[PDB]
Order: structure tokens, then sequence, then C-alpha cells
């Protein structure tokens, strides 16, 4: 399939027991795990039939053999036994309901009670509809169902009782309960047999017979303990131990630390635990039992953070770490994808491999060597330069003896790192004098310099090194209140030890043909196309400098061309005021443009015409806010680093030699009068000639392949559908000199 998601499991924050499966949530990703049988588990995304992206909680209806999926966006999905999804978007669509936070997802029979920042919602699981919302727009701390259709609600430190047979959408229908306990301190409540338990913020746990509600202290857990409600019992998870409360107030203690969720069915003797950063584990509910670990065979990225990505030597290189003026503390993470499996270098791994006092945080740029895929460098914003070699971190460069200059004692912020054609590492440093540096990995020699016009600026962006040796670096920040963010082009002229022979041009602001400013505030992305043009993206859109190699030699300020699109009477600049985060260039010299808030665009050679655009609305794209791009020129897979994780789109730009056109097909075949939209040519390769002819041979439609698909309205010039018969699709790729003749029928 054309779209795919490369999502992370990692921190299991929730767990639910199913008669034959164990559903669990890790960072918003829902997934299944087999019980008695050795796994046969499953990962569930929007591609699997789900209606939304980040899972906020789950619960199972033993009676309806269905799972309720509640999303961070307020959306609801019902996963039936057959694996059929039913959407319940009433909460998400309610604009007035501004807080979607969920506190309790209680499933009683064939009803689900959702208590959150929106109120208390009654979900009809069998019929996917919400017949009522009590306390609408008020945070409801918890919910509990009792005998004789009675419902218990904890809101604003008050406990209310109400009969479901009355109009509980009316405040007068509920009765406020005065109980001997500090109700304002109650963080959770749940029913266990003939009792109701109340957990207090200070750790205490109160128990009360459901027929009297007279509270007495059951146990004294540690402060800020968590309560997990289950049909089998209640779990009081304190720091270092759990309290399992069951019928008749039997309490069992277990030394299980950092527990985020528990799953157990009414008649189960084993509970499934969510240990977060560890994952899943099963526990036999008996005094002398240990939580036996659950296996996670799923391999994915370390996290879903793709701040910066690069594609080299048939591998993806990604940096998760965050950038800002002082937006630090994000755990360091380097992710490498083989095309099948992941390799993750996290904060702890790197610190152990190198040893000592440094923090390995905010990894923000990658630089891969030419010829050695396992030899790459990583720039951390605050912790220095890192050398990776043969699957381990072999060195950390920061401070004295190194050219990695520190802006503060122990603070070296490294961004815009790249390698030259000669195998040297060029890079820039933030908030220091000798800004620009070079490292010879072979001779292990260092050289740093700067140009007064660019020296001591807060932060640079990314570096592109043109074939003639020119180095382009974008300016992300000078200082607090400075608009002097441009681009610096420079050539060291083979001697990184001197500036005396260098050529450089600092272009604070670019101009058009008429000598006016473009108007860009910041340059976020830069790309060299096949026509020797440096296409750059900014806060006000995209624009390219033609013959970029001659800028240092030219006798004028470089001219930037803002692409012009649309028909002759109605023209415009291709995406004005749209913040462009990344640019990648096709085998066809077409441009893949990532934007902050308006999805993904595919533009023509000169960026004049939009060839395609993908958003959350029109495509399986996870988020309209894309942070990075990377393209596998060999199999045509474009990696899309969205704010909500990694995705891949088959561009059809692949260098797949044999059987490349063996996959072309038309659907629907035959084309019946009840199918109005027309036909779709699929399994193509971008850049292909596609022509439709009658059995005679006269062409009726002709195009080039944009993506993997081409569409035909299947009608004549008169707008009425084309006559019955056998039509033919001739596909020719100019590159391989091979053709594909496929036929489809139009029937009465
Ligand atoms: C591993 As190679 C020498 O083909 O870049
Ligand atoms: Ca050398
Ligand atoms: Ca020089
Ligand atoms: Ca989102
Ligand atoms: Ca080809
Ligand atoms: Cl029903
Ligand atoms: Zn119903
Ligand atoms: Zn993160
Ligand atoms: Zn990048
Ligand atoms: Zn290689
Ligand atoms: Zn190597
Ligand atoms: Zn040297
Ligand atoms: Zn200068
Ligand atoms: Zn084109």
């Amino acid at each position: 399939g054309i779209w795919n998601t490369l999502l992370a499991i990692h921190k299991t924050e929730k767990a639910v027991e199913t008669p034959k499966k164990v559903f669990a949530v890790a960072n918003g990703v829902l997934y299944s795990v087999g019980k008695e049988a050795p796994h046969e588990a499953k990962i569930f995304d929007r591609i699997s039939g789900l209606s939304d992206t980040s899972v906020s909680s789950i619960a199972y209806s033993e009676q309806l053999k269905s799972l309720v999926i509640y999303y961070a966006s307020g959306n609801i999905d019902i996963l039936d036994e057959a694996g059929r999804v039913t959407n319940v978007p009433a909460l998400k669509d309610n604009i007035d309901l501004i807080d979607k936070t969920l506190n309790r997802l209680l499933i009683v029979g064939n009803r689900a009670y959702l208590a959150g920042g929106f109120g208390l919602s009654v979900l009809d699981v069998a019929e996917a509809r919400i017949p009522a919302t009590y306390a609408k727009g008020t945070k409801v701390t918890d919910v509990a169902k009792l005998d004789n259709d009675r419902l218990l609600m904890l809101k604003e430190g008050q406990l209310f009782i109400g009969k479901e047979t009355d109009n509980l959408q009316d405040p007068a229908a509920w009765t406020a309960l005065s109980l001997n306990l500090p109700m304002g301190s109650v963080t959770g409540l749940g029913i266990v047999g003939e009792d109701i338990c109340f957990l207090l913020a200070d750790g205490r746990v109160y128990v009360a017979a459901n027929q009297s509600f007279e509270p007495e202290l059951l146990l004294s857990s540690s402060a800020d303990s968590r309560l997990y409600v289950t049909d089998r019992g209640l779990f009081i998870c304190a720091e270092n131990r759990i309290y399992f409360i069951e019928k008749g107030r039997k309490t069992t203690q277990f030394p299980i630390a950092d527990v985020l969720g528990v799953g157990a069915m009414n008649e189960s003797n084993t509970a499934y635990i969510a240990l977060g950063e560890e994952g899943l584990a099963s526990l036999l509910l008996a005094e002398g039992s240990t939580a036996e670990a659950m296996p996670v065979a799923f391999d994915g990225p370390g996290d879903n953070d793709f701040y910066e990505m690069r594609f080299s030597h048939g591998r993806l290189y990604a940096a998760s770490g965050l950038w800002g003026t002082n937006l630090m503390g994000h755990a360091g993470m380097v992710k490498l994808y083989d095309g099948n499996r992941w390799t993750n270098f996290d904060k702890k791994t790197v610190q152990e491999q190198l040893g000592g006092g440094f923090s390995f945080n905010d990894a923000i740029d990658i630089a891969v060597s030419n010829g050695d895929p396992d030899h790459f460098f990583v720039g951390t914003w605050g912790n220095g330069l890192f050398e990776f070699k043969d699957g381990k971190a072999i060195a950390r460069y920061s401070g004295n003896e190194t050219a990695i200059a520190e802006c503060n004692p122990g603070d070296a912020r490294v961004k815009a790192i790249a390698f030259d054609n000669k195998g040297n590492l060029w890079g820039t440093l933030g908030a220091v004098g000798k800004n620009i540096f070079m490292y010879d990995p072979q001779s292990s020699t260092w050289h740093s310099f700067s140009y007064p016009d660019v020296a001591n600026l807060a932060s640079f962006g990314n570096m592109i090194i043109l074939p003639n040796g020119d180095k382009w670096v974008n300016i992300l920040h000078r200082s607090g209140g400075s608009t002097r963010k441009g681009v610096l082009i420079f050539n060291d002229r083979g001697t990184p030890e001197t500036t005396s022979d260098d050529s450089h041009l600092y272009v604070e602001q670019f101009v058009n043909r008429l000598g006016a400013a473009i108007g860009h505030k910041t340059i976020y992305a830069m790309a060299v196309d096949h026509n020797g043009s440096v296409w750059m993206g900014s806060d006000i859109g995209i624009f390219g400098v033609y013959n970029a190699a001659g800028v240092l030699s030219s006798t004028s300020t470089p001219i930037a061309v803002r692409p012009v699109g649309g028909e002759e009477p109605n023209l415009y600049y291709v995406l004005d005021k749209v913040t462009v985060t990344d640019i990648v260039v096709d085998k066809l010299n077409h441009k893949w443009v990532a934007t902050q808030g308006t999805g993904l665009y595919l533009l023509s050679e000169d960026c004049s015409k939009i060839l395609a655009q993908f958003t959350v609305e029109n495509s399986p794209l996870l988020s309209n806010n894309i942070l990075s791009l990377a393209l596998n020129d060999d199999n045509g897979l474009l990696y899309i680093g969205t704010a909500d994780g990694l995705m891949t789109f088959q561009t059809g730009t692949g260098s797949g030699s044999a059987s490349e056109l063996d996959g072309v097909y038309v659907y629907p075949n035959p084309l019946r009068p009840e199918y109005p939209d027309g036909v779709t040519i699929a399994g193509l390769q971008a850049g292909c000639s596609v022509k439709i002819t009658d059995t005679t041979g006269r062409l009726l439609y002709q195009t080039e392949s944009v993506t993997t698909e081409v569409k035909w309205n299947a009608r004549g010039a008169d707008g009425n559908r084309v006559a019955s018969g056998v039509y033919a699709v001739a596909v020719y790729d100019p590159v391989s000199k091979k053709s594909k003749l496929i036929r489809f029928a139009v029937i009465r």
C-alpha cells in the first residue's frame, strides 16, 4: 500500500484484558498481544480502520465482545469482535466541550461512562451513540455504578448520587452526599463487591459498605497513589508497591513499582500490568506472586520525534531532540532505519558507551560520511559533537583541545553539520566567536574560524555544500530582538586554517529581478536541484536562486525567483505566508515541500504548478504540521516526519529495474454505468507516458505519471461517458525504454 506509518511502541501507559488478547497503549499507539498462544499480536493505526491518531484510554465490554477506544482529540471508536470500527465523534465535534481530558472510562454491561473535563458522557457501545452528557462542560473527577440503576459522580470535591431512570441532565435530579471523609481530597473511587473505595491524594484509602456509605480507613498507601478500577478488583499503585483489593475487603500487597495501568476480567486470576518504560507484564493475583514480563516483539523508532532526518547509504538517520533559545532537556535520541529494522541510540546507551559527566540531550543534527554508513556525527544543542562508529558512540567533542567552542562552561551547542567531497566534517556552533569549524576525521585535526558579519550569532540552521565547494548556511537566530536572519555563502578555498584567501557573501535579505526584497523573515529549508538552483523555504513561502555556484563570483546581490502559478487571468505566488520546514528534490527534479500547518506539496521543476497536495483531510497523512522529509531515491519511498510521527509515501520515483511496470492495472474493470467517477490507472511509475486508445488506436486521453496513479473521467469532449468497448492503456517509461499495454472494458 502507497501510505504507511512507522510508529513507536516504547512507554506502555495502559493495559486491558480481552478473553483471547491483551490490548495496550504505548505513547498513543494502540496494540494487541496474544495470551495462551505465543503472541500473534497486532499494531492498530488509521490504516487498520481506526478513525483518529492518539489513543488516550481503552476499555472492553465483556458483554458486547467490543473495545471502546477514546482519543486525545475527544474522538471515540468501537472495535467490534470481527475488527470493525464504528466512529462516535459527538465529543470531538462539540466545540463548546473545550477540555477532552479523560479521568475514567467505566464499562458497565452495554454502557460506557466517560468522566472527563467535558463532564460525564453515557456511551451506547452497541449502537455507537451518546444519549446524554451529565455535568456538560464541568470536570468530573470519577464515576461509579451501583445497585438499582444508581450512578455515583465525583465533581468539584462533591459526591453525587442519581438514578439513571431520572433526567440526570438536570442538576436537581442528583443528590449531594455528605460522607465522613475529606471528599475534596478524593482522587479516585471504585466499587469492589458490596463496598465502595475512596482514594485520597495523601495516600489514605477509605472503604464503605455500599448499603450504608459510612467510611472507615482500609489501608494507608503512599501520597499521590493511582487507582485502577477493574471488574476483578481495585489496584492501589503506590511508589514501589501495589495494593490489590478484592471482595470482602481482602487486600494483597505486591512489590511492583511505577504502574500506569492494569487489565483484568471479572472471572480472571491473572492481571496484565503496564510498567511504562519497561512495557507489559502479567501477574497471578496470589500473595506470593511476581509480575512475569510480557514480550514485545514489535520493533519501531525509539520515539515519534523527527526534528531532523537524512537519507544516506540505504538508511534513514533521524534526530529527535528539540531546539529553542533555552528549549533544552529533551532526552537525546538517534534513530537509524535499515528499511526493515530500527537501531536507537538513547540518552542512557550513549552516556554508558562514552562514560562520565555529560547529559546527551537535544540531539538536533546528523552528518553521515561518504562511503562509511556506520560512521556518522551528531550535533547536540548544549552537549557538544558526538562521533558514532560501527553501532556505538566512540567519542564526545566539547571544549578545550577541540574546535567545539563552548558558549557557557560545559555548554557547546552544535547545529548545521555536513561532510565535504574530500571527507571532512564542516559544521557551525551557536553563541561563540569562532562560529564555523572543520574536523578531519582521518588526521584528527581541528580548524575553526568566522566572518565578523556572522560571528557570535545565536543559531545557524542547516548546511548545504554545492559541488564547487561553496557552503550555504541559513540563520535561525542572531539575538533576542534581531531581524538580521539571512543566509551565509562561503568558500574556505582549501585552507580552513586561514580566512585571508576565502570568498564569502552574507545575504541578510534576498532580492527579485527588479531589485526589491523578497520579504522573508527566517529561512528554514534549502535544497539544490539538478538545474544548479538552491530552492529555499521560509515563513512567507518558497523561492529559488538560479546558477547558485556563481553567487560568490557574481557582481550583484543574488536574485531569488518566487514561483508563479495559475491561469493567465488569475495568477499568484506559490504558497504565500505558508511556513516551509523542509524541501526534497525528485529524480524528475520535482519538489516535495513539507509545511507547518498546510500539509505536503509536490511541485513541478520550477515550482510553478502544484502537482499534488496531501493533508489529514484528503489523505492518510498523520498531521498537517511536517517537521522533516527524506527520500529513498532507490525504491521511491518518501519519509515524512510529521509532528505526530513517521510516515512513508510511495513516490513512484524508484530506481526499481525489473518488473517496474509489471504492476500496472485499471479499476474498475469493467466500468459499469452505476460506477460514475470513472477509471483509475494504478501501479505506475512517476514520469511514465500514459495514453488511452480505442480498439482502432485513436488516443482519447494522454498524460505523464505524477505519482503511482493516473485518473480518467472516462467521458468524451461532450461530457457524456465514452461508448462501450475495449479500451487500452499504453504505458511507456522513457528511462528504461520499456512499454506496458494493458486493456479494460466499458460495458452498457
Ligand atoms: C558501504 As558503500 C562503500 O557501498 O557506501
Ligand atoms: Ca586528512
Ligand atoms: Ca582559507
Ligand atoms: Ca495531531
Ligand atoms: Ca523506470
Ligand atoms: Cl443497547
Ligand atoms: Zn442501544
Ligand atoms: Zn519527545
Ligand atoms: Zn533536514
Ligand atoms: Zn553507501
Ligand atoms: Zn565504519
Ligand atoms: Zn589542517
Ligand atoms: Zn561578510
Ligand atoms: Zn515536471
